Protein backbone atom coordinates (compact mmCIF):
# COMPACT_ATOMS: atom_id res chain seq x y z
CA UNK A 1 0.00 0.00 0.00
CA UNK A 2 2.75 2.36 -1.09
CA UNK A 3 1.33 3.71 -4.37
CA UNK A 4 0.48 7.25 -3.25
CA UNK A 5 3.69 7.60 -1.20
CA UNK A 6 5.91 6.58 -4.13
CA UNK A 7 4.21 9.19 -6.33
CA UNK A 8 4.82 11.88 -3.71
CA UNK A 9 8.46 10.80 -3.59
CA UNK A 10 8.69 10.76 -7.39
CA UNK A 11 7.22 14.28 -7.66
CA UNK A 12 9.61 15.50 -4.94
CA UNK A 13 12.66 13.87 -6.58
CA UNK A 14 12.00 15.39 -10.01
CA UNK A 15 11.85 18.94 -8.62
CA UNK A 16 15.14 18.38 -6.76
CA UNK A 17 17.09 17.07 -9.77
CA UNK A 18 15.55 19.38 -12.38
CA UNK A 19 18.02 21.61 -14.25
CA UNK A 20 18.25 24.96 -12.42
CA UNK A 21 20.71 27.86 -12.28
CA UNK A 22 20.16 28.38 -8.54
CA UNK A 23 23.24 26.56 -7.23
CA UNK A 24 25.32 28.65 -9.63
CA UNK A 25 24.17 32.03 -8.32
CA UNK A 26 24.54 30.81 -4.73
CA UNK A 27 28.10 29.60 -5.29
CA UNK A 28 29.32 32.88 -6.78
CA UNK A 29 27.80 34.85 -3.92
CA UNK A 30 29.39 32.54 -1.34
CA UNK A 31 32.87 32.54 -2.92
CA UNK A 32 32.51 36.33 -2.84
CA UNK A 33 31.86 36.44 0.89
CA UNK A 34 34.60 33.89 1.61
CA UNK A 35 37.27 36.01 -0.07
CA UNK A 36 36.07 39.13 1.73
CA UNK A 37 35.78 37.44 5.14
CA UNK A 38 39.20 35.79 4.75
CA UNK A 39 40.86 39.26 4.66
CA UNK A 40 39.33 40.43 7.95
CA UNK A 41 41.19 40.08 11.24
CA UNK A 42 38.66 37.81 12.99
CA UNK A 43 37.51 35.66 10.04
CA UNK A 44 40.83 34.78 8.41
CA UNK A 45 40.32 31.03 8.86
CA UNK A 46 36.69 30.98 7.76
CA UNK A 47 35.79 28.24 5.31
CA UNK A 48 32.80 26.36 3.98
CA UNK A 49 31.65 23.46 6.13
CA UNK A 50 31.52 21.30 3.00
CA UNK A 51 32.84 21.92 -0.53
CA UNK A 52 29.59 21.03 -2.26
CA UNK A 53 27.28 22.28 0.53
CA UNK A 54 26.21 25.24 -1.61
CA UNK A 55 23.24 23.00 -2.48
CA UNK A 56 22.15 22.03 1.03
CA UNK A 57 18.33 22.15 1.32
CA UNK A 58 16.63 22.05 4.72
CA UNK A 59 13.17 22.66 3.22
CA UNK A 60 12.56 19.61 1.03
CA UNK A 61 9.54 21.19 -0.72
CA UNK A 62 11.37 24.44 -1.58
CA UNK A 63 14.33 23.89 -3.95
CA UNK A 64 15.22 27.60 -4.07
CA UNK A 65 15.88 27.88 -0.31
CA UNK A 66 19.56 27.05 0.32
CA UNK A 67 21.29 26.42 3.67
CA UNK A 68 24.99 27.28 3.96
CA UNK A 69 27.42 26.97 6.88
CA UNK A 70 30.71 28.82 7.37
CA UNK A 71 33.16 27.18 9.74
CA UNK A 72 35.85 28.75 11.91
CA UNK A 73 38.36 26.62 13.80
CA UNK A 74 38.86 27.46 17.49
CA UNK A 75 41.94 25.66 18.84
CA UNK A 76 42.23 24.99 22.59
CA UNK A 77 38.68 25.95 23.45
CA UNK A 78 37.15 25.98 26.95
CA UNK A 79 33.46 25.03 27.12
CA UNK A 80 31.38 25.73 30.24
CA UNK A 81 27.91 24.21 30.39
CA UNK A 82 25.21 26.84 30.95
CA UNK A 83 22.71 26.29 33.78
CA UNK A 84 22.62 22.46 33.59
CA UNK A 85 20.99 22.73 30.15
CA UNK A 86 23.23 19.88 28.87
CA UNK A 87 23.17 21.44 25.34
CA UNK A 88 24.09 25.13 25.71
CA UNK A 89 27.60 26.39 26.53
CA UNK A 90 29.73 29.43 27.15
CA UNK A 91 32.93 29.47 25.08
CA UNK A 92 36.09 30.36 27.02
CA UNK A 93 39.67 30.53 25.76
CA UNK A 94 42.87 28.82 26.93
CA UNK A 95 44.57 31.82 25.19
CA UNK A 96 48.19 30.86 24.43
CA UNK A 97 48.65 33.97 22.29
CA UNK A 98 45.91 35.81 24.20
CA UNK A 99 45.50 37.82 20.99
CA UNK A 100 43.89 34.96 19.15
CA UNK A 101 41.87 36.26 16.18
CA UNK A 102 38.62 36.04 18.17
CA UNK A 103 39.89 38.00 21.18
CA UNK A 104 38.31 41.25 19.92
CA UNK A 105 34.91 39.67 20.77
CA UNK A 106 35.82 38.82 24.38
CA UNK A 107 33.78 40.16 27.28
CA UNK A 108 35.64 38.85 30.28
CA UNK A 109 36.90 35.35 29.55
CA UNK A 110 33.75 34.60 27.52
CA UNK A 111 33.37 34.57 23.73
CA UNK A 112 30.50 36.89 22.72
CA UNK A 113 28.25 35.46 20.01
CA UNK A 114 26.26 38.64 19.29
CA UNK A 115 29.41 40.75 18.84
CA UNK A 116 30.85 38.13 16.50
CA UNK A 117 27.65 38.16 14.43
CA UNK A 118 27.50 41.96 14.28
CA UNK A 119 30.84 42.04 12.45
CA UNK A 120 30.20 38.92 10.37
CA UNK A 121 26.90 40.53 9.35
CA UNK A 122 28.47 43.97 8.81
CA UNK A 123 31.31 42.55 6.67
CA UNK A 124 28.72 40.63 4.63
CA UNK A 125 26.34 43.60 4.48
CA UNK A 126 28.94 45.86 2.86
CA UNK A 127 30.46 43.15 0.63
CA UNK A 128 26.96 42.53 -0.76
CA UNK A 129 26.83 45.21 -3.43
CA UNK A 130 30.35 45.40 -4.89
CA UNK A 131 26.33 41.25 -10.72
CA UNK A 132 23.11 40.19 -9.04
CA UNK A 133 20.35 41.51 -6.75
CA UNK A 134 21.64 40.16 -3.43
CA UNK A 135 19.45 41.54 -0.63
CA UNK A 136 19.87 40.59 3.03
CA UNK A 137 17.72 40.66 6.17
CA UNK A 138 18.37 41.35 9.85
CA UNK A 139 15.32 39.19 10.61
CA UNK A 140 15.10 36.74 13.52
CA UNK A 141 18.81 36.74 14.27
CA UNK A 142 20.74 33.90 15.86
CA UNK A 143 20.90 30.86 13.57
CA UNK A 144 20.44 31.36 10.62
CA UNK A 145 22.61 34.42 11.26
CA UNK A 146 22.16 36.02 7.83
CA UNK A 147 19.57 35.37 5.15
CA UNK A 148 20.44 36.53 1.65
CA UNK A 149 17.96 36.67 -1.21
CA UNK A 150 19.38 36.12 -4.71
CA UNK A 151 17.04 37.77 -7.23
CA UNK A 152 13.46 37.17 -6.15
CA UNK A 153 13.33 33.37 -5.96
CA UNK A 154 16.55 32.10 -4.35
CA UNK A 155 17.21 32.32 -0.60
CA UNK A 156 20.46 31.52 1.26
CA UNK A 157 20.58 31.12 5.05
CA UNK A 158 24.16 31.55 6.22
CA UNK A 159 25.15 30.04 9.56
CA UNK A 160 28.47 30.79 11.26
CA UNK A 161 29.94 27.96 13.32
CA UNK A 162 32.94 27.28 15.54
CA UNK A 163 34.91 24.09 14.90
CA UNK A 164 36.64 22.03 17.59
CA UNK A 165 38.80 19.00 16.87
CA UNK A 166 38.95 18.01 20.51
CA UNK A 167 36.70 15.21 21.70
CA UNK A 168 32.98 15.86 21.96
CA UNK A 169 31.68 17.50 25.14
CA UNK A 170 30.80 15.25 28.06
CA UNK A 171 27.02 15.62 27.54
CA UNK A 172 27.31 13.51 24.33
CA UNK A 173 29.15 10.59 26.04
CA UNK A 174 26.06 8.34 26.18
CA UNK A 175 24.40 9.57 22.98
CA UNK A 176 24.59 8.44 19.34
CA UNK A 177 23.38 4.98 20.37
CA UNK A 178 24.05 3.36 17.00
CA UNK A 179 26.04 0.35 18.29
CA UNK A 180 23.37 -2.24 17.43
CA UNK A 181 22.65 -0.68 14.03
CA UNK A 182 25.76 0.91 12.45
CA UNK A 183 28.17 -0.82 14.97
CA UNK A 184 30.44 0.25 17.82
CA UNK A 185 33.33 0.58 15.33
CA UNK A 186 31.45 3.28 13.44
CA UNK A 187 30.39 5.15 16.58
CA UNK A 188 34.08 5.41 17.55
CA UNK A 189 34.94 6.73 14.07
CA UNK A 190 32.20 9.35 14.15
CA UNK A 191 33.08 10.58 17.63
CA UNK A 192 36.64 11.14 16.30
CA UNK A 193 35.35 13.80 13.93
CA UNK A 194 35.25 17.45 15.03
CA UNK A 195 32.20 19.10 16.58
CA UNK A 196 30.64 22.48 15.82
CA UNK A 197 29.13 25.28 17.88
CA UNK A 198 26.46 27.72 16.62
CA UNK A 199 24.84 30.57 18.61
CA UNK A 200 21.35 30.31 20.17
CA UNK A 201 19.48 30.67 23.51
CA UNK A 202 16.91 28.91 25.69
CA UNK A 203 22.73 35.25 27.21
CA UNK A 204 25.90 34.58 25.16
CA UNK A 205 25.66 30.83 24.71
CA UNK A 206 26.51 28.37 21.95
CA UNK A 207 24.94 25.08 20.97
CA UNK A 208 26.31 21.86 19.51
CA UNK A 209 25.74 21.23 15.79
CA UNK A 210 25.83 17.73 14.26
CA UNK A 211 24.59 18.19 10.67
CA UNK A 212 27.81 16.59 9.41
CA UNK A 213 27.23 13.41 11.42
CA UNK A 214 23.63 13.25 10.15
CA UNK A 215 24.82 13.56 6.53
CA UNK A 216 27.43 10.85 7.20
CA UNK A 217 24.89 8.45 8.67
CA UNK A 218 22.39 8.96 5.85
CA UNK A 219 25.03 8.32 3.22
CA UNK A 220 25.94 5.04 4.97
CA UNK A 221 22.75 4.00 6.78
CA UNK A 222 22.52 0.20 6.64
CA UNK A 223 23.49 -2.50 9.05
CA UNK A 224 24.72 -4.25 5.89
CA UNK A 225 27.64 -2.55 4.23
CA UNK A 226 26.04 -2.97 0.79
CA UNK A 227 22.72 -1.36 1.71
CA UNK A 228 21.21 0.50 -1.29
CA UNK A 229 24.20 -0.36 -3.50
CA UNK A 230 21.87 -2.34 -5.77
CA UNK A 231 18.04 -2.55 -5.87
CA UNK A 232 18.00 -6.10 -4.33
CA UNK A 233 19.35 -4.61 -1.07
CA UNK A 234 17.12 -1.51 -1.51
CA UNK A 235 15.76 0.03 1.70
CA UNK A 236 13.27 2.82 2.39
CA UNK A 237 15.01 4.57 5.32
CA UNK A 238 15.82 7.82 3.44
CA UNK A 239 12.38 7.89 1.83
CA UNK A 240 10.71 7.65 5.24
CA UNK A 241 12.81 10.58 6.46
CA UNK A 242 11.68 12.50 3.35
CA UNK A 243 8.03 11.71 4.00
CA UNK A 244 8.36 12.73 7.67
CA UNK A 245 9.97 16.01 6.67
CA UNK A 246 7.44 16.76 3.94
CA UNK A 247 4.49 16.02 6.26
CA UNK A 248 5.65 18.58 8.87
CA UNK A 249 6.43 21.18 6.18
CA UNK A 250 2.96 20.90 4.63
CA UNK A 251 1.34 21.08 8.05
CA UNK A 252 3.50 24.09 8.93
CA UNK A 253 2.34 25.63 5.66
CA UNK A 254 -1.34 24.79 6.07
CA UNK A 255 -1.39 26.23 9.60
CA UNK A 256 0.91 29.25 9.27
CA UNK A 257 -2.06 31.56 9.92
CA UNK A 258 -2.32 30.12 13.44
CA UNK A 259 0.86 29.74 15.52
CA UNK A 260 0.88 26.33 17.26
CA UNK A 261 3.51 24.78 14.97
CA UNK A 262 6.12 27.56 14.91
CA UNK A 263 8.41 25.74 17.34
CA UNK A 264 8.65 22.42 15.45
CA UNK A 265 11.21 21.95 12.65
CA UNK A 266 12.85 19.17 10.63
CA UNK A 267 15.23 18.70 13.57
CA UNK A 268 12.38 17.26 15.66
CA UNK A 269 11.58 14.93 12.76
CA UNK A 270 15.18 13.88 12.07
CA UNK A 271 15.68 13.12 15.76
CA UNK A 272 12.61 10.91 16.04
CA UNK A 273 13.54 9.17 12.78
CA UNK A 274 17.00 8.15 13.99
CA UNK A 275 15.43 6.79 17.18
CA UNK A 276 13.28 4.52 14.98
CA UNK A 277 16.46 3.45 13.15
CA UNK A 278 17.93 2.42 16.48
CA UNK A 279 14.70 0.63 17.40
CA UNK A 280 14.69 -1.16 14.04
CA UNK A 281 18.37 -1.87 13.27
CA UNK A 282 17.88 -4.54 10.58
CA UNK A 283 17.82 -3.69 6.88
CA UNK A 284 15.00 -6.21 6.42
CA UNK A 285 12.91 -3.93 8.62
CA UNK A 286 13.28 -1.24 5.97
CA UNK A 287 12.42 -3.15 2.83
CA UNK A 288 11.29 -0.98 -0.08
CA UNK A 289 8.23 -3.24 -0.50
CA UNK A 290 7.11 -2.11 2.97
CA UNK A 291 7.46 1.66 2.45
CA UNK A 292 3.86 2.18 3.60
CA UNK A 293 4.24 0.27 6.86
CA UNK A 294 7.72 1.64 7.56
CA UNK A 295 6.51 5.20 7.17
CA UNK A 296 3.64 4.34 9.49
CA UNK A 297 6.05 3.16 12.19
CA UNK A 298 7.80 6.53 12.00
CA UNK A 299 4.51 8.40 12.20
CA UNK A 300 3.41 6.23 15.15
CA UNK A 301 6.64 6.81 17.10
CA UNK A 302 6.55 10.59 16.55
CA UNK A 303 2.92 10.70 17.74
CA UNK A 304 3.96 8.71 20.80
CA UNK A 305 6.63 11.30 21.60
CA UNK A 306 4.16 14.18 21.24
CA UNK A 307 1.61 12.49 23.51
CA UNK A 308 4.13 11.61 26.24
CA UNK A 309 6.00 14.92 25.67
CA UNK A 310 9.35 13.10 25.41
CA UNK A 311 11.74 13.18 22.48
CA UNK A 312 15.34 12.82 23.60
CA UNK A 313 18.02 14.58 21.61
CA UNK A 314 19.78 11.85 19.63
CA UNK A 315 23.26 13.04 20.64
CA UNK A 316 22.60 14.41 24.14
CA UNK A 317 20.12 12.06 25.86
CA UNK A 318 19.22 14.20 28.88
CA UNK A 319 17.85 16.94 26.61
CA UNK A 320 14.09 16.57 25.99
CA UNK A 321 13.09 18.38 22.78
CA UNK A 322 9.44 18.11 23.82
CA UNK A 323 9.89 19.41 27.36
CA UNK A 324 7.08 21.77 28.25
CA UNK A 325 9.47 24.69 28.79
CA UNK A 326 10.49 24.29 25.16
CA UNK A 327 7.16 23.51 23.49
CA UNK A 328 3.99 23.87 25.53
CA UNK A 329 1.36 21.17 25.94
CA UNK A 330 -1.17 22.91 23.71
CA UNK A 331 1.23 22.92 20.75
CA UNK A 332 2.04 19.21 20.88
CA UNK A 333 -1.65 18.37 21.34
CA UNK A 334 -2.45 20.47 18.28
CA UNK A 335 0.17 18.76 16.14
CA UNK A 336 -0.92 15.39 17.55
CA UNK A 337 -4.45 15.90 16.22
CA UNK A 338 -3.45 17.09 12.73
CA UNK A 339 -1.14 14.11 12.23
CA UNK A 340 -3.80 11.67 13.40
CA UNK A 341 -6.24 13.32 10.95
CA UNK A 342 -3.75 12.88 8.10
CA UNK A 343 -3.00 9.22 8.85
CA UNK A 344 -6.71 8.36 9.13
CA UNK A 345 -7.51 10.05 5.79
CA UNK A 346 -4.69 8.68 3.58
CA UNK A 347 -2.61 11.90 3.96
CA UNK A 348 -4.34 14.74 2.04
CA UNK A 349 -1.27 17.01 2.39
CA UNK A 350 0.31 14.84 -0.33
CA UNK A 351 -1.85 16.01 -3.27
C1 LIG B 1 14.80 24.01 17.84
N1 LIG B 1 16.13 23.44 17.61
N2 LIG B 1 16.87 23.02 18.67
C2 LIG B 1 18.03 22.57 18.14
C3 LIG B 1 19.05 22.01 19.04
C4 LIG B 1 19.04 22.32 20.39
C5 LIG B 1 19.99 21.78 21.23
C6 LIG B 1 20.93 20.89 20.75
C7 LIG B 1 20.94 20.54 19.41
C8 LIG B 1 21.99 19.55 18.93
N3 LIG B 1 21.93 19.14 17.54
C9 LIG B 1 21.33 18.00 17.18
O1 LIG B 1 20.79 17.26 18.00
C10 LIG B 1 21.32 17.66 15.72
C11 LIG B 1 20.67 16.47 15.37
C12 LIG B 1 20.61 16.09 14.04
BR1 LIG B 1 19.70 14.49 13.59
C13 LIG B 1 21.21 16.84 13.05
C14 LIG B 1 21.87 18.00 13.39
C15 LIG B 1 21.94 18.42 14.72
O2 LIG B 1 22.61 19.57 15.03
C16 LIG B 1 19.99 21.09 18.55
C17 LIG B 1 18.03 22.69 16.75
C18 LIG B 1 16.82 23.27 16.41
C19 LIG B 1 16.29 23.63 15.09
O3 LIG B 1 17.12 23.32 14.13
O4 LIG B 1 15.19 24.15 14.90
ZN1 LIG C 1 19.60 1.50 2.42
Amino acid sequence: GASKLRAVLEKLKLSRDDISTAAGMVKGVVDHLLLRLKCDSAFRGVGLLNTGSYYEHVKISAPNEFDVMFKLEVPRIQLEEYSNTRAYYFVKFKRNPKENPLSQFLEGEILSASKMLSKFRKIIKEEINDDTDVIMKRKRGGSPAVTLLISEKISVDITLALESKSSWPASTQEGLRIQNWLSAKVRKQLRLKPFYLVPKHAEETWRLSFSHIEKEILNNHGKSKTCCENKEEKCCRKDCLKLMKYLLEQLKERFKDKKHLDKFSSYHVKTAFFHVCTQNPQDSQWDRKDLGLCFDNCVTYFLQCLRTEKLENYFIPEFNLFSSNLIDKRSKEFLTKQIEYERNNEFPVFD
